[PDB]
């Protein structure tokens, strides 16, 4: 689980959405795994905007943080699971890395900010979902 707080959103894996989350929609994108839904509270975490390949990502299944080298943002074929059909997930970039299902939400970070989130694993590849590209989430 894990999610980004910034200014009056909420960034989460959009298979872990919650009630509120949908009561309080702002953006939801199903080829992106990607929600975001409005907050009473304000949040602090800084986006990255930038094209940085490296950075350093959070596993709660090890309780450790990781240092990866990652592909660009693209358009990578995902597995059948519970939450979907097989499809290609876009906006996806994959790193050499430890992950397991319950590790989706672990933020990705460079120098710059927050690059994504964890959003899909298996082989010995994880996969972030990328928000740079949401410009509007600071305004
Ligand atoms: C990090 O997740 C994993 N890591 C290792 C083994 C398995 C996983 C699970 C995984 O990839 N997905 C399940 C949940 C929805 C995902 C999606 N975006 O389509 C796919
Ligand atoms: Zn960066």
């Amino acid at each position: 689980s894990g999610a980004i707080y910034v200014g009056n959103y909420r960034v989460v894996n959009r298979h872990l959405a919650t009630h509120n989350d949908w009561a309080n929609l702002v953006w939801e994108d199903s080829s992106r795994d990607l929600l975001v839904s409005s907050t009473t509270a304000q949040g602090c975490d800084t986006i990255a905007r930038c094209d940085c390949q490296t950075g350093v990502y959070y596993c709660s299944s090890r309780r450790k943080h990781y240092p990866v080298s990652f592909s660009k943002p693209s358009l990578i074929f995902v597995e059948a699971s519970e939450y979907y059909p097989a499809r290609y997930q876009s906006h996806l970039m994959l790193a050499v890395g430890h992950s397991e299902p319950g590790d989706c939400g672990g933020i990705l970070r460079c120098q710059h900010g927050v690059v994504g989130i964890v959003s899909t694993g298996g082989n010995g590849l994880v996969g972030f979902a990328d928000v740079r590209d949401l410009l509007w989430l600071d305004e």
